[PDB]
């Protein structure tokens, strides 16, 4: 089974440095990214939202909709009655 | 200012299969946890009471008690007197 974590976490070493700032983000804060537009986090890392677009499709084929969609899966399932669903993004 | 949910959450993905049972309730039943023991918690959850702290510790360094401290900071606070607020109980 494929985990983009695991797959962000041991190619980061040979991103740019711009990149890496991403990068390292979504490995710090994968829940908050899930909720964030790429706008928001561009400004957030001093970036562009163009730069978060281009590293989230070098990771996943498809960018940063699939990124939040493949990153979602491994956060907290959410309680669907108080008396569970996939968490939300 | 730190908060301990936000740690949680952020860090979950890492996790172990039995951590994150154990985060996923504390973060789905942060109200129920605070007035519940580490043995309760573990009937809930199929696990033992000695993981629940062991959980607790690697989140927060006074553990489970620390924990349910830090967590009754972001519940509601409660009525001191009804006339026609406290920290949420623990
Ligand atoms: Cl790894
Ligand atoms: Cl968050
Ligand atoms: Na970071
Ligand atoms: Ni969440
Ligand atoms: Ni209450």
């Amino acid at each position: 089974m494929p985990n983009i974590l695991y797959k962000i976490d041991n190619q980061y070493p040979y991103f740019t440095k711009n990149e890496k700032k991403i990068a390292q983000f979504i490995l710090n804060y994968p829940h908050k990214v899930v909720n964030m537009t790429s706008q928001e986090i561009a400004n957030q890392l001093e970036t562009s939202s163009t730069s978060i677009i281009r590293l989230s499709k070098k990771v996943t084929p498809g960018g940063f909709n699939e990124l939040k969609t493949r990153l979602s899966k491994f956060l907290p399932k959410e309680v669907t009655q108080y008396n569970n669903k996939l968490h939300s993004r």
